[PDB]
């Protein structure tokens, strides 16, 4: 029967809070059907296997448990957040010889489907990925600046007092400290941000230029604040998931390998994609002020030398 | 990739009150990736094709369309609600005709995934459909009691004030006049009813009584109120067509194929199932009371008089 | 308790296939807890709140029957859908009229059980019958709203999702005005994924000015085609009826198209038209009043101006 | 406007693994419209609120802070988690008291503030705590409620779904008693889709009595079992606080197995204790007596004695 394969597996790797956070935002909106988790520690994937699927019971099933990597078979998906923290260089050399410890054995499994991307940093890892992996460019997703993006409009809903999902903004580049704001083409129901403050005089131009400082550094206030960050990402990489599973071709904003778009290429960076269950679709090129593109292309260009280095 | 076979599709037969609802219900749950429409009238197929496809913005995305036999080649799902209405005898070899004409071009397709059966007598064309298609036993199914244990369970949960949810009650046998409810094993919270009118005496006997007589007789009275019933049916189709797509080895009441329960076998009937991605994993035997056992014996002994005269 | 007030209850009157379909997407989507149903055809309602209870085991519960204009006094939510329609002598002023009697014969006895909730105006002609039902009502012009081109706007955004195969969620796109012939599109702030239609066009010229153009108007004409192939329409508008629902009452401040009250927005005045507008628990928050091109003003002033003369001549 | 009512606001106390998890899981679920975050770490709070803010633009929103005890004043729910966990010196009776001091603390400004809503308790010991809340509070009985056996009932439940290989929602079995060691399973009336446990056994001898009695035995034992591998446990229960949460906002009627007064149940009086209850928005409405064998009312018997002579010794 063609319904035997109507049964969706993902196998995360790590399990540290991102991980074990995904893996709830995807018990809870019943998103695929069976979940490994795959870590050093196979006490604490074990635990958390248990824990997670006590909540089954008010939620839709599915089969939870420790996993090797060797369990990648047939999987559909590969999350991968074991990232190494912090010479960037340095940083970089470390993740990429424990990427390749999980990418190989991965791989090797006959694991045919697609890898997303979460470890920091991202789009570097992301590009290591699919080097390492040998897969097509579309079948290797980062979660890039989805995060940042999320983290800008709601800072612009709570602002304004209205849904963030109503609020239409990017933050594009390397995820990190090069990345940039895309105010040109950020909108309130179709209304510009700067139309916006047109008609609401109260909008200060240095309270915008704070709101995207605050959104560049979240991560670090977070981590002063409660130790670490984690609801974001998983949410995310859930919302990700969901857009390849369900097929969606949905627009989101990726680390996607770079063919020429803002005059980029051969690195993975932060843009808008259509992704679906054969991931990326296409890639969508925003036209950016001279402003922005300039910031695109030295977030770009300081990214491509330590990738070139490394 | 793997995860090119992540698109669920649906072909639905009979564009009736019955099959637009269903195919509304799917659109607004977000359940499967494309649904086909199939009916002899094509221009009310186009036109309730564009008007579900109106909804799509407010839910997730969808390929609906007009289609035809041939569509289900590649298709998880075939949908059958395509019944004539009314001897019995009848109105079954008219059925059948028109269910041949159905069957077999879709098989000829190449389709390869399970027949879903709602056309009334329902039972019977599920045995029907099961023998014209060829398919094996658990992957041709039937809506059977599906509908009636949903309407008992809501008028139970009316008169004790309870979300329907926590009421777990059977109706059972062929889907019509012969069907009875299993009392002995229904409940409340596991509180069976003998345990809830012990210390809820208010609840007197004849209104029991009553209360499945009126869910025997419910399409009479819906048909009378309104002229037609539909969306009962249509939204037990979805939860049916979920329990498929997700795999979750739900419990539903199904009209499924007998091999020895309750002592019957070679007929179509209803009761308790396990289904997920690939149909019927077990049938549910409940042990019934003698009056409960002679009820099932006589509902199946008529309703296979009827399909050895077929 | 004050948690006795959490139980959300909906009044809907008219129970054609819009209202019918407007329930049954309450149903499936666990809105409200309560739904009562309100028309002149008493056993066509009982009938329906049976079959819609129906559904109830699969999804959350619900108190669901068939109402009196009484069962209003607490009810967060009236939701008006069945418009008289136009018959082929007619004028459209007396379309107006004859649907100002039968709203009024509505209105008065939902105002008189206590009601104090918000007007979600659904019949056709809905921005005129939003207007009227404000009118006659006397609530406040932010606690009545119309549906306006909330489904035409869908509608848009589904036809260009179908053009360039991306979720219509990822579409940006708004029709405005009144609902019906003088509405239009907004292509000046249409986008997908921040890219403007025209920022679009520029970077796949295959499109061509064209095909924008009779994509419009198959949208400004779709329900005239829905009703020629299959007699009616009413999935999408009992969709977008449920998702304003919605929006009120979990509170959402979403932006969405809808019927508002005019209050100097686009050089209009003393009119209900369709916009973007923030809509939360206490109905209208914001109009969002779209900078248009020249060319994009002028549309909504015809709308609007049409509009305007038949209210004015309606109301003497 | 009525509708004004129309946002549902949650206040957590405790922000710890369970806490933070609870409100992930309203976030999820788009469960209320707003939670204020209460704990002894305002820094962590501050974060939490963030963090989980970040969510929203992929959820419904939600308004979420870092609050104080007065910010309980207009709240429909109080979710209470953060027992003070038991040293290894401690008599039982130590760790009440210790936790009765901090739970005044938190409970007397909570109602100082005006709240009038309905109390949600968690914080371990889960019975004792509910109890000293209802008679801290001064609140109604069905107007405080304690998670008791709801996750032990879902761990049950699971258990027996993987034996079987059957949805865990088709499987339909309670853990009753005080949460904890002397809890008990009713065998007798669990069931999968109305075959009980016992005619299960019977069509599938394979299944050895005593795989079902280490099948509770490991239940009963789960939360050492997930502390001794990763630390803590809080996944199930913050689910299970968000389901109760749930049917109390959409006012659901749902049968839950819950901490709830008891009132001649069982030949039972004067304690919460862990039983199957029907709850809506003004919560308990029904108290289940499911009618026990006699081993099984032994268990329960056992398991109320033995909480009321730790009650009655607490306060006095
Ligand atoms: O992906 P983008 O460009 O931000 O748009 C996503 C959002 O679009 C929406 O459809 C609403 O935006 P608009 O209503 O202004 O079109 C939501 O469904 C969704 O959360
Ligand atoms: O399929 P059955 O036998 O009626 O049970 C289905 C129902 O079980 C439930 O899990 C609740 O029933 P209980 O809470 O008594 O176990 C719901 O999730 C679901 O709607």
């Amino acid at each position: 029967s063609i319904t035997d394969k109507d049964h969706q597996k993902v196998i995360l790797v790590g399990d540290g809070a991102v991980g074990s956070s995904y893996a709830y935002a995807m018990v809870l909106q019943g998103i695929a059907q069976e979940i490994g988790i795959v870590d050093i520690f196979k006490d604490k994937t074990k635990g958390d296997a248990i824990d997670l699927s006590n909540a089954l019971p008010f939620t839709s099933p599915k089969k939870i448990y420790s996993a090797e990597y060797s369990d990648a078979k047939d999987a559909d998906l590969v999350v991968i957040t074991a990232g190494a923290p912090q010479t960037r260089l340095d940083l970089v050399n470390k993740n990429l010889k424990i990427l390749k410890s999980i990418v190989d054995p991965i791989v090797d499994s006959g694991f045919n489907g697609i890898f997303l991307v979460a470890a920091n940093p991202v789009d570097i890892l992301t590009y290591a990925t699919w080097k390492l992996s040998g897969f097509p460019k579309n079948r290797v997703v980062g979660s890039g600046t989805s995060l940042d993006t999320a983290r800008f409009r709601q800072s612009i809903a709570e602002m304004v007092n209205v849904d963030a999902r109503s609020v239409h903004a990017y933050i594009m580049g390397e995820h990190g400290d090069t990345e940039f704001p895309v105010w040109s083409h950020a909108n309130i129901g179709g209304v510009t941000i700067a139309e916006w403050v047109k008609a609401h005089p109260e909008i200060k131009e240095d309270k915008l230029v704070k709101m995207f400082e605050d959104v560049r550094d979240a991560a670090y206030e977070i981590i002063k604040l409660k130790g670490a960050t984690f609801y974001g990402i998983a949410t995310a990489l859930a919302r990700i998931s969901k857009a390849i599973l369900n097929d969606e071709n949905a627009v989101l904003p990726l680390s996607v390998y770079m063919d020429g778009q803002y005059g980029l290429n051969d690195i993975y960076i932060g843009t808008p994609a259509v992704i679906n269950r054969n991931g990326i679709q296409n890639i969508l090129e925003i036209p950016l002020t001279d402003h922005e593109e300039e910031s695109m292309q030295k977030s770009a260009s300081q990214l491509k030398k330590v990738l070139t280095d490394a």
